[PDB]
């Protein structure tokens, strides 16, 4: 959604790691920044961390030039030549279960309790 925004410390439905949905608490709301790239084989990923731009320091100094060449270090630990494209942040939802189990969700996937599931 919405329409209804989510706060934190609200009771909220969403899905457990086991991947089934229950009550959790959403304890804190947190900003994630992704970075866009194309890599030199021109496929393109949307959802690179700042630290996964091993060419320079982008936690500390902030994202790339526009256009600037870079590399990254890919999700089978492999390094790729890329080139920058934007960066975005999502504001997502740290939520906890029952259990103490915690996630960072977006909120699509975030769930009041009046509302019908899926």
């Amino acid at each position: 959604g919405h329409m209804q925004s989510i706060t934190a410390g609200q009771k909220v439905i969403s899905k457990h790691k086991n991947g089934r949905f229950y009550q959790c608490e959403v304890v804190r709301l947190t900003t994630e920044t992704f970075y866009e790239v194309n890599f030199d084989d021109g496929s393109f990923s949307d959802n690179l961390y700042p630290e996964d731009i091993v060419s320079q320091d982008c936690l500390q100094f902030g994202p790339p030039a526009e256009g600037e060449v870079v590399q990254v270090r890919w999700t089978d630990g492999q390094v790729y030549g890329a080139k920058f494209v934007a960066s975005h942040p999502i504001q997502m939802y740290q939520v906890e279960f029952e259990d103490g189990s915690q996630l960072v969700v977006k909120r699509d996937d975030v769930y009041t309790l009046d509302e019908e599931l899926p």
